[PDB]
This record gives structure tokens, C-alpha cells and sequence, in this order.
């Protein structure tokens, strides 16, 4: 039942699910365990979008680099070869996109990134309370209310409706960005049907071409080189290693051991 | 007992319902995790609308999409060939239609989203208490009090009584959504027995024999291609893979290593 | 054992026993999670009336349709002939009618649908309490107290006693409804044996005839396609599928492959 | 082991423990659930009269119908032919009586239906308390105190007394019951063993000549319609199902499309 | 499926997977275990230097010596060979630098470590609280309220924003070293892509060679001293182990016994 | 699969992590058991100091005694065979270094027993609170408050801030250690790989020579032994044991008996 | 796998450390069960002597006795034979040894039974408050207050005082006990391995020739006997036991009854 169960991976929507679902475990254990919203004045924006944007830069480079297949266009690139490549680089593109698209639609629509990094870029012409002519203390406390603050001095009516309007937009945002992430897939799928030069049948037919193609080079070069060294050490020892040998030995020279090594 | 399992698998119900399941049990932990309805006065009808037929429409287009058999037909697609094309189309909308129903169903049953989305547009002319010659007090409040205001001020009898009245109307429309399913699909299915050409058992046949054809091509094209690749390996190393080479193995040239590549 | 498993299934009792049971265990989940009898004064008896009728509908409507042998009979009308499709749809009907059967059952014995559904056609002739000239705001506390109006005012007397006088109409309604649904059944059984003009071993086997031809064609037409398209192929690669290919191999034209498609 | 396990199902002490086993979790589950004995002055008698005997009558009914020798017996039906079907009707019997008796004892040993049922028709001259002269108050309250009255006004003695009077009437009855059908059980079965004509050695050869035939003419016309349906669609596909075809296959026609149809 | 679990082994990203995932693991016991980060004025950047550096140096070293490979190289070293020699470098370096860089990320991000580093660090002259004309104690305090001293005293305000300074300084620092240590990976992937003279399939190639021939003569290493030994104790005892000998046996002398010695 | 785990246990890294964690569970139970920290003044150095190292020595002593590759090089000592001998001494060295390091690694980085043996060596010249003209209780209280003394008499800062310090030394110093541990290991390896003769091919032919002539040697030896006495026996009663004698028996002699004796 | 865990046993390492970790399972059982230390001014010491001491000789005469090798060698006891004997002896020394040092090292690093045995022998002249001219009293208090006085009358000091003293010096005594161990088993070793007169692996030899004489002399005096008595008792019964003896019986006589008994 193993290969009944390889089959099934071969399909992506397995695989691209099991991925999903390891980035919300991942995101939900790291998320409630480090964010520490801080409170400075000065850099705050910078905390959120790093929380927010470099794990989810991180997920797509790796999504593109752990696959092999994009060394070997990225060999081939550094007519119908330009298109060939441009198939096989969108074919790793569906796993490097679905990596972080699960992070940044998690992280979103939970808002809390998104309310620690833009917290500080509110509004206060609404607000008549914020006038602090002082123009100073006003900022610092924008940013500082969000993090830890507390201190219930009858502005935090004040503090729940704009961290409501964050959250609300950030939650709004995470929707535009996967309706967006959805239509630009779809888009992308049709306008590589579009564009391939190669039939139905005949994309199906290089597909595989190229997976056996691989995975036969792997083994047979394996094989070679096992046959070859095992000639060789036949060469050194008198014999053939994992056979009924006792008919003859050898006894090497240390000139030989030099050949050898 | 593994092929038992596989031909249980092939009746469409219990795939259907393992479906429904999993989008109930999704809904559930999405909605009681990330719902959070804002009290904002100006927009907060998208924010429901959104949560209500965003997760709807991606499971349509996941459905259509993820479907292979839907690829091929809009390949034809870019007579009888027309009826078989929409039989096909009619065979995967089952399960298109199957994935999202579930979702609005358990929502509007559920009608805190309906509640959410719908409750700005309530009426105030039965209710004496919300005169309001502002005109403008009486929209936020009214846009409010669903959301987290609480505050008893002996005008919870009101929110109390529309809350209600929404959340009915969101059941009964829920209701009158599943039971239009039922008839259209019920309709649907008697339209594709009028309107096919083919007889029962020459369905039958038709549908094996489209499933056996796609599966058979499979297969061989991935056994000719290796080989294909067997044979030209062969070529390279001077052996087959696999196979008791010890009588003669070949020392590729660098130019051979450039045909092989 | 699995063969012995499936004799055990192919014995009608156990298939319903199992039905009425996911049929009480959905009802229990879905009535105590999403239930929420409405207040309103105006339409209260369609919330009651969808939520005890609709349900019902629905899987008596499923029953039908989800049996294959059902669209054959439809196929069919649209002599003995008329008797045989008789007897199916009665063998269909079978299972179509304990579906919906046991909601009906359950719902009415537990008897809240009913109350909410029914509370508004209450008499109030029999109590003095609910004089009431104005005789609008009667109606209004009448289909109000049933929901969550609570409110103890020493009316809740009236609510008590005519809560269990709906309690009981509801219960003592099941209870004629599954005796109803049974001396039904019972009679229509032996309708079928008295109007069936195959002899009770003609009946058996003519049955099992139905089963096994239906089975024996699909499985054929499975064989019969496979083999079709493997000579397609083995014209299209120069071998069958899945043997021994070494000899000879093919290089597929570009008209070829249009010819395969 | 599972021939072992059937052998020890053929005994009928196992089956007939077992559906009075599941009789008495389905009526303790069936009580606590949904009793709610009904206060009504009214009708109260056929809350619990049919609270009893409805139940105990469908499942007299299913183990008389279930049994498909019932239906054979009755075919036969609508000398010694009249003697070995009444032998055949005892041994359905027997299931069909060991259904409901173990619902009814079950009920009355309890004797809560009992008391909700009857408590309307106890007596009132041994109490001086219940003079009344109005003789209608009196019935209500009657009817009224063993439901949910409760109210302690010094009466409850006679509540509590004539309480213990219908439990112990209830169990009593219940115990009478039982042994009228256990001795009921024990003459039926000394009566069919005094009028069968057949001997004990006969009888036995007479019940597996029954169980044989009828079990072998299910298999056999099951393998014989499975061998003209074959026979049938190899005259249509040119082959046998499931046999090596690749030597010929056939095309068919519509007119032959028509002719398998 | 033992092999097909050396398979998956062979892909380093599982490995270093489970290396990152070991050293998070050990990261966490460690540090909650046995920080206690010290309050000494004089030397208290020593402590937490040693404990963010010490170990990522130890695990740095341990995964570049506990790699044969790298003692090969080192041998060699102590044209074409250059290259080689720094690809195998390069293929050691991949697991010698997630070794430690788990290490960095974690202590880096979870913060407490460079807190307790460069808490003595602080900036005085943006709180006019810390003038201290003294100009020792001021040292003194700065470097103690970090680690235990508590004592709320009105300045826990600045050492709260002062430590939550720490803090987003401390995780926006182990960003700016996972993004950089990604970008040097990833080009120094390109760079050995690049520089190599091998062919990418001369490179696969190459690869399995070295690991073949390492495998085949220690394995045959083995085997050839074994026969020779076994040669020898044929000439001591006089048979061969592990055959039947019962034909002779040997008496050794005390001086064949020192021979063999 | 035990050969697959015997072939992992080849690699030194999983058994030196296992004595490693060994020694950390150990060392855990028998500190958190049986330390009990001295108040003596006169002698409390010695029992730090023995708790410290007199477990590391041991366990070194251990590491290298049973090691019966030790036994034998010390047998040979008491050109090429000086160097072989040392390069089997440093192959023991590594177990016999891993063993204690544990042990003094997490003793000095926990710090309770540097705390207990180094207490009485502070200093008091810096605190003006242990002026003590007496000279002589200064020195047993300030032996004595590590132990058990609490008795907060405000010298307990005194003790916090000394305790401190005594465990940041005994840190530091443990990180120190480790280290000096690792750069020692890493240059001894180097130096055994530039001043060992063997090629490195060589050197595991050698390394596989001895593992595999002790291993030959005690098999054969065993087995000779069981020839010769199997023999001896064969004399004394008439047969070899183990093999089919009822053809012939012995009866010994009282002075045979003696002679197998 | 069972003869992989017969070689591991083979291994003295891990029998040593489960009689080891035996020992101090049953020290810690016996002591936390049954100490109660006494009072007894009189004899106190011999309780906790005893305690000490009695439990180490036991388990060393039983390592002793129990190795029939011991046996053995007082039996060949009661030149080279001489040298054989002591290694032999020290071979069953090395068990004999074990058995009891890990009783005593864990009873004096606990420390309570040395306590209760030396406590009466704790010095006065340091503590002026044990004057006690009556020189009676004195004795009978400092026997009495380490077991279970308590009664706190601020003497306390002194007697936690000495009890740390005590405890302290039974730890450090047990410290030095187990140094001196070791160093005597490795001194011991050594003088065995240097006094020895056969060869490491005439040593090897010599030591398995000893064990499989002595099964194989064991295994075949069990078989020799085995058929002396079947000959005796196929001449008793006319035929051999455990085979076909259908041809022959035999009727023993009395006379010959007596000849068997």
C-alpha cells in the first residue's frame, strides 16, 4: 500500500495542504510564543513588518531553492527551450508561492502584525482628545498604548475603536490579498495553457520524460561507479567483493595502497 | 482489503460528505478563532459580506479548478462532442457545487455572519426610541450595539428584538438557500438524463472508458519514457540499469558527457 | 471476513438501523447547537414548519435520488413491465421512506419543533387571564412567552400548563405518526407480495438476476475499453502497456499525436 | 473461528439475549430521554396507555415482518401442508414474542408509565380529603398532582401513598404478565411438539431441508443469471468478462446498443 | 521500507530539519534551566557574550569535525583539485552552519541572552532621572535592574522602556542576521554553481563516486583482512573458523603461540 | 534492522551523546539528592572540591580502563608500532574524555557545588560590613552563611551579592573549561591525522584489521577449544556429544574419571 | 536476538550495574522501611555497626558463594596451576567485589546509618554547654538527641551542629572508600595482567577452554546418563522409550521390580 500511497502524494493538492497546515502550526506557536509588541516611539513599524514580511520572504526563497528542478533551469538559463524552462519554473512556482501565501493570510487576518507595525501611523483629527499641542507626546503615546500600557485614564475608548479600525483593516487586507493571490494563480495556470507549445497529451508525455529521465541518470550513474571502483578494488585485492573468494587473496604493496588512494 | 476501500471510495457520497465535514469542522474553528465583527459605522456590511461569500467563492474556483477532468474540457472547449463536454462539466459540478453549499449553509444557519453583515440596514420606524432628529447618532448606534457595545441602557430590549429578528431571517434565508440546492441539483440531474444522447449502459461504458484511457496513457507514457531514457543510458554507460553488468562497462567521454546533457 | 461482512450488509435491517441512527445523532447535534425558536410575533410557525418539515424533505428526496436503480426506473417510463418498475420503486421506497421516517419521529417526540412551530395557534377562551380588548397585544405576549421572554409575573401558570398541553398534542402526534408509518409499510408489503405476478422464487430470482447483470455489464465495459485503448496505444507506441517493449520501440509522429487526441 | 462464532448464533438463546438486552437499553434511554408525563386533566390515560403499548406493538410487528418465512408462510397461505406452515409460524413466533415482552415487563417492573397512565382512575372514598363537593376540581387535581404539581399543602401524604399503591399494582401486574407468558411459552411449545406429525429425528431433517433449499436456489440462480448475462454480453463485446480478450474485440452498433438495452 | 526511509534521509533538508529542531529544543531547556543572568557591576557583558557566542562556536566547530569529509579535505590540503576540494568543503559547510545559526536566531529572538549582554550598555542622557553626578553608582544600578533587583522605586518606568529598547533591539538584530545569513547561502549556491568545472550531471556523477569508493573500500578493507587473519589462525589451528574441522585439529607451541601474538 | 542499528552504533557520535546524557541524568539525581552543603568552617573546601573532581576522575579512570584496547596497548608498551600504539590510545582517549567533561561541565555550570567548595576563599575587604577585629568569627560566618544559616539579619545582601559572584565565576570558569575541551580535541585530532604514517585509505584498512583479528581470533579460539575437548570427551564416554550414539556406550573407570579430571 | 542479548550479558559491564542498581534499590526500600534509629544510651553503636557492616558481608559471601567457579577452585585447593587458580579467583573477585562497595558508598553518602552509628562518640570540650559535672547525663543526652527527641529547649544549635559534622564526615569517608576501591581494582588488574604467565590471547584461550569444558562435560554426562538408563529401561519394558513399540510389550516381575528399583 506504500505505492498506493506515493500516488497520492504525487498529487500536489496533498502536499500543498500538508505545507499550508505546517505554516499555521508554526505560525501560531511562534506568533503566541515571541511577538512582544514593544512599545518605542521612534521604531515600531520596523518590528511589525519584519514579523510580518521576512518569514514569509524566507518561506518563498526557500520554496524556490530546495528544489532541485529550479538549480537545474537556473544551470540552463545562466525558441521552444525558453518556454520548456518557463513551464518548469511556473511548476515550482505553484509550491514556492503556496509556502508563504498560508503565512501572510494567517498573520492578517489574526491583525495582531499588522496592528503592531502600523499602530503608530493613526490618525487623530477625529479624535478631539489628541490635540497635545505639545506635538510630541502625542505621538509617543499613539505608540506606546497599543503595546502594554493598560493605564485605564478613559482614553482607552480612544484605544479600542482605532485598534478595532486596525484590526478591521488589516483583516480586510488579508482578504484582498488572497482574492488577489487567487485570481493571479488562476490567471497564471490558464495563461500557461495558453502558451505551451506542447499538446495536452504531449505536456503529460514530457512531464514524465523529464522525471524518468532524472531519476534513471541517478541510479545508472550510481550503478557505474559501483561497478567501476569494484573493478578497481577487484584490481587490488585479488577479488570481487561479496563473493566466494577463498580460491585466492592478495596482498597489497604499499605503492599499490598509494594507487588506490 | 485495500481495493474494498478504494471501490467504497469510488461512490461519490462518501467523498461528498467527508467534503462537508471537513468544511464544517473548518467553519467552525475559523469563526469561533477570527470573526471579531467591527462596530464601525461607515463599512461594516463588506466585512460580513465578505466573510460570507469570499470562503464561498474560493471553494467554488478550488473545486472547478483542482479537478483535472475540468482542465481537459476547457482545453477542448478553447454535436456530440458539445453533449459529452457538458456531461463531463455536469460530473465535476457535482463536486464544485458540494464544496461551498456546506459553508453557506453553516453560516447562515449559524447567522452570526448575516447578523454581522446585515445589521446596519434594520429599520428604526417601528421603534419610537430611535427618532434621532440628528439622523446621524442613530446610524452608529444602530451599527454599533451588535458588535461589542453591551452598555445597558434599557435600549437592549431593542437590540435584543432585532438581533432576534435578524437571526431568523438569516435561518429561514439558509433554509430557502439549501432547499433551492436540492431542487436545482435535483433538476439538474434530470435535465443531464433527458438531454444525453447515450444510453444508460452506453454512459456507463463511456465514463470507464474515459477514466481507463486517461489512466492507461498515464502509465505507458511513463514506461515508454523509461525506455526511452533505458536505451539511451545504455548508450552512455554501456550497460542497462538494473542489470548484471560485471562483463563490460565504458569510461564516457566529455563530449558524450555533453549528449547525454 | 469481509466477504462475510458484506452478506451481513446486503441484509436490509442492519443499512436502516444504521441510517435511523446517524439520522437521531445528526438530529441531537443540530436541533441543540442551532435550534434558537425566534420571538417574532408575525411568522413564527414557518420558522417551526421549516425546521420539523424541510429537513425531512430533503433526506426523503436524497433517498430517492442517491439510489441509481431509481434513475433507471425514471429512464425507463419515461404489462409486466409496469409490475417490475413497481416493485423496484416499491424496493427503492424502502429505504427513501426510513430516512425521513426517523426525523420525523425524533423531532416530535422531543417536541420543541412542534411547540415553536405551533405556539401561536394557542386558545385563550379556556383562561380568563387573557381577556385583552385590545386582542393585538395577546397575540404578541402569546408567541412571545414560549421563546425567552422568561418575565415571571405570575402568568407563567398559563405559560406551564400550555406548554405541556403542546408538549403532549406533539408527542401524542409522533407517536400516531410512527404508528401510521408502520401499519403503511405493513400493508404496502403485503400489496407487493399479493400484486407481484413472479412466484417467490421467481422473485429472488429475478432480483438477483437485476443486481448481477447490472454489475457484469459494468465491469465489461470497464475490460472491453481497457482493451480498445491498449491497442490504440500499442498502435500509437509500438507495444502493449506493461510487457516486456525491449524489442522495439516508437517514435510518434506530430500527425499521430493528433491522431491520438 | 467466525464458522464457530455462527454455530453459536444458530442457537436462539444468543439472539433472543440479545434483543432483550438491546429492549432494555433502548427503553431506559427512551424513558429518562422523552417521558414528560403530561399534567392534563383531559386525556392523560392515552399519554400513557399508548406510551406502553404502542412501542410494544410496532416491535411485535417488525418481528413478525422482518422474518421473510412469515412472508413465504403467508404466500402459501393467501393435511400437512397446513401443520408444518403453523410449525413455521411458531418458530417465527417465538422472535416475534421475546421482541416486545421484554419492553413491556421492562415498563411496568419500572411502573412509571403505569402510574402516569392510570393515575386518573384511583379512588377517593377511602380519603377523607377528597370530598369536594364540586366533583370537578377534584378530578383535576387528581390528574394533576402526579406530574409536576409538587406544592406541598399537607396533601402529599396522599399523593405519596396512592403513589405506592400504582407502583405496586404496576410491578405486580408486570409480574403476572411475565409468568402468564412464560407458561403461555412452555404449553405452546409442548402443544407444537405434541401435534407435529413429524418425528423429532424428521423434524430436524424437515427444519435444514428449508434453510438448505431455500439458501442453495439463492445462490444458484444468482450464478445462473450471472452466466446468461455473460454469455449475453459476450454475444455483444465479442468476449467473455474477465478472461484474456486480446485476441478479438467487437464494435458495436446502435442497433445493438439497442438490443443489450 | 527501511531503504525507502535511507532515501528520504539522503535529502538534507530533513536532516537539517531535525538539527534545527534538536538545537531549538536544547536552546530552550538550557536556557530556562541555567541562565540566571548575574547583577555584578564590573564584568556582567562577559556573561551574556559567552552565553550567545560559546555555544554557537562549539556547535560550529563540532559540526565541520564531526564530518569525515572535512578531515579528507584537511589531509589533502595539508587546478581541478583546488575546486574539488572546496565543493566538498562547501557540501560541509551546509550542515556546519545551520548547526549554529538555529542557535543565534533563537537566543536572539527570544532576547533575554543580549539583554543580559548589553544591558550595561544603556544610554543615561535621555532620562534626566540617571544625572548621578557621583558617576559610579549610576554604572552600578544600570548594570543591576536588569537581573533581579526589583525594588519598585518609580524608575521601573525606565527600566521597562529601556529593556523593551533592549529587546526590539535584540530580535530586529537576529532578523538582519537570518536575512543575511539567507542571502549568503543562497549566493553562495550561485557562486559554487558558478565555479564549477563539473557538468551538472559530471557533478552528480562526481558526488556518488566519491561516496562509492569511500563506502566500497572500507567495506572490502574489512573483508580483505578478515581472509588474511582467517588464513592465519588456519595455520594456528590448524582449520579454518566457522567450518567443519572434526577431519584434524591443531596443538599450538608456545612458540607458535608468541607468532601469533 | 538490528544490523542497521549495530552499523549506527559504529558511529561514536550517538555513543558519546549517550554517556553524555547518561552522566547528565546522573549527575541531576545524585546533586539534587545527596549534596547537603557543610557549614563547617574548618574543613568545606575539601568537600566541594571532592564532590567536583573525585567523580570526574573516576569516571575517567572508568572511561579508560574498560576499554580492553587500553589493557592491550598497555600490555604491549610494558618506529611505526610507538606510533600505532598512540594513535589506539587517543582512539580510546575520546570516550575516555567524553565521559567526565559531562560531568565537570554541568557541575561548574550549575554552580552549586563551586559555590559550596569556594565560599570560604571570598573576600571581605570590600564590604565594610565584615570588619570583625576578632578575625576569627568572620572567617566562620563567612563560611557559614552559604549552607543553611539564613537568619536575615541584613547581611543577606552581602551573602545575595557574594553568592552571585561565586556563580558567574563557576560559569564562566565552565565555559572556559568547555572551551579549552573542544580547541584541545580539535588540535589532538589534528596532530594524530599530521603525525600518523598511515594513509588515510590505509589507516581504515588497519583500524578494520584490528577490530576484525581480535574478533576472528576469540571465535576460533572458542571453537578450537570445543574441538579438542568435544574429542577428549568422545574418548571418555564412547561418543560426541550431540549426535546420534545409540550404537555404541562408554562405562568410565574410577582412574578415567580422574583423567578427565 | 535472544543470542545478540546472551553477548551483551557476556559483558561483566552491564551485569556489574544491574547488581549495582539493584543494590541501591534495596537500600533505599530497606532503609526508608525499617531503620529506627535507637535511642539506647548504652548500645547504640552496634545498631548502626551492624546496620553497616552486616549487610556488605552478606552480599560479599554470597558473590562469593554463589560462583560455582569458586567452588571449584577450594576444591582443586583443599607453579603455573597456582597462578591459574588466583586468576580464576580474581575473575570471580571482581563480582564479589561489586556486590557489596555499592552498598557501603551508597550508606555513607546518605550518611544516616553512619550517624546513627557514631553519634555517641561526638566530642564535648568545644561546647560549653555540655559540662555536666555529673558526667552521666551527659552521655545518656548526646546518645538520645540524634534519633528522635526533638524538644526543642535551644540545644538544638549544638546538635544540628555536630549532626552536619557527622554527616560530612560520613560522606567524605564514603568518598574516600570508593577512591581506595578503585584504585585497588586497578592496581589489582594491573598486578593480574602483569603476573599472569600465558599470553593475552593464550589468556583467551584459556579462559574459553574453562567455560566450554565445563558445559560441554555438563550437556554430555546429562546424555550419557540419558541413554544408560533408556538401554536399562528397554531392557525393563521390552522396548525404548518414545518409539514405536507396537511390535513388542513386556509384563515386568516383581523380582525384576526389584532390580530396576
Amino acid at each position: 500500500l506504500n505505492n498506493i500511497v506515493s500516488s497520492l502524494q504525487r498529487n500536489g493538492i496533498f502536499i500543498n495542504s500538508l505545507i499550508a497546515a505546517l505554516t499555521i502550526g508554526g505560525q501560531q506557536l511562534f506568533s503566541s510564543s515571541t511577538f512582544s509588541c514593544p512599545c518605542q516611539v521612534g521604531k515600531n513599524f520596523y518590528y511589525g513588518s519584519a514579523f510580518l514580511v521576512i518569514p514569509a520572504l524566507i518561506l518563498l526563497v526557500a520554496g524556490f531553492a530546495l528544489r532541485s528542478q529550479m538549480w537545474t533551469i537556473t544551470g540552463e538559463y545562466c525558441p521552444l527551450e525558453c518556454k520548456l524552462a518557463c513551464l518548469r519554473f511556473f511548476s515550482i512556482t505553484g509550491r514556492a508561492v503556496i509556502a508563504p501565501l498560508t503565512w501572510l493570510a494567517v498573520t492578517l487576518l489574526t491583525g495582531t502584525y499588522y496592528e503592531c507595525a502600523a499602530s503608530e501611523f493613526a490618525s487623530v483629527d477625529h479624535y478631539p482628545m489628541f490635540d497635545n499641542v505639545s506635538a510630541s507626546k502625542r505621538e509617543e503615546i499613539l505608540a506606546g498604548f497599543p503595546c502594554c500600557r493598560s493605564a485605564p485614564s478613559d482614553v482607552i475608548l480612544v484605544r479600542d475603536e482605532i485598534a478595532l479600525l486596525h484590526r478591521y483593516q488589516s483583516q480586510m487586507l488579508g482578504w484582498i490579498l488572497i482574492t488577489l493571490a487567487t485570481i493571479a494563480a488562476l490567471v497564471s495556470c490558464c495563461v500557461a495553457k495558453c502558451c505551451s507549445p506542447l499538446t495536452s497529451l504531449q505536456h503529460c508525455y514530457w512531464t514524465s520524460h523529464l522525471q524518468n529521465e532524472r531519476e534513471l541518470f541517478e541510479q545508472a550513474a550510481e550503478q557505474h561507479s559501483r561497478l567501476l571502483m569494484m573493478h578497481r578494488i577487484k584490481k587490488l585485492f585479488g577479488f570481487i567483493p561479496g563473493s566466494e573468494d577463498v580460491k585466492h587473496i592478495r596482498i597489497p604493496s604499499c605503492q599499490d595502497w598509494k594507487d588506490i588512494s
